[PDB]
């Protein structure tokens, strides 16, 4: 049954088995195609490829916003239109490259789809931990400035700063990041890592990282090439420079 799954003990195991797909207003043009993996909670998986490879595709079918033409995926070894919609988000938490904040304030936008009311010390952790706490006290009402109303257009970066302390704070199961610390400072990028792979409290939980920066791949537990919509290989960092296939020939011209 559709929408009825929303168990007392989520472990976050994530599956891809054998799924393609292809937009539905344009069904003839293949994206995905015999992509099957396994996303592990206690392991920061990344998800590195090149342009049309279809990354983005992935993160949108593991958010539940399309449905796949062909195969499975599944959470915990269910597929993902049995679980309810609003369990599902409270649980799984997706931050794009370019992430939609206007509308609201900052702590509205940090404190964006939970249900309990988080404290300013809540709120200023997580702030802190994705670089976007000095740049927010220095609009004029801080968390409480409204998006818009800021003086001047915020950057990617900073949009992306926000966007971050919102997955941070929710405290999902699993954690999607399409491009999502791209234009972050080179240092935030590296401290937002940091916390997911050395902390206690992401070591029960999954991370997917999508990115085509190197720098960030390498620190992963576990990183999947995708070409041509599936995988290419996977393995660590040195596992895939031990052979040499895609990832190899990607590090080395870069
Ligand atoms: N809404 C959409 N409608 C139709 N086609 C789409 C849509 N979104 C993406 N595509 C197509 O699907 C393919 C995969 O897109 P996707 O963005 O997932 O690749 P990607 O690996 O994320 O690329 P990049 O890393 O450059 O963003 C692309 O060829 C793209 O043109």
């Amino acid at each position: 049954l559709s929408g009825s799954l929303a168990p007392l003990n989520m472990k976050g195991l994530v599956k891809f088995q054998d799924v393609s797909f292809a937009y539905p207003n344009h069904p003839n043009v293949q994206v995905l195609q015999g992509l099957t993996f396994t996303l592990y909670p206690g392991k920061v998986t990344a998800l590195v490829g090149p342009n049309g490879s279809g990354k983005s595709t992935v993160a949108a079918l593991l958010q539940n916003l399309y449905q796949p033409t062909g195969g499975k995926v599944l959470l915990d070894g269910e597929p993902l239109v049995q679980y309810d919609h609003h369990y599902l988000h409270t649980q799984v938490a997706a931050v794009g490259q370019e992430p939609l904040l206007f509308g609201r304030s900052f702590r509205e936008n940090i404190a964006y789809g939970l249900t309990r009311t988080p404290t300013m010390e809540e709120i200023t952790a997580v702030a802190m931990e994705s670089g976007a706490h000095d740049f927010i006290s220095g609009f004029p009402q801080g968390y409480d400035t409204e998006v818009g109303e800021t003086g001047n257009q915020l950057a990617v970066g900073q949009r992306q700063a926000v966007a971050l302390a919102r997955a941070l704070i929710r405290k999902p199961r699993l954690l999607i990041l399409d491009n999502a610390t791209s234009a972050l400072d080179a240092g935030n990028q590296l401290r937002v890592q940091r916390l997911l792979y050395e902390s206690p409290e992401w070591a029960s939980r999954t991370v997917l990282l999508i990115t085509q920066q190197l720098s960030l791949a390498e620190r992963a537990h576990h990183i999947l090439f995708l070409k041509e919509g599936s995988v290419c290989e996977q393995g660590t960092h040195l596992q895939l420079m031990e052979r040499g296939g895609c990832y190899r020939s990607m590090v080395e011209a870069l």
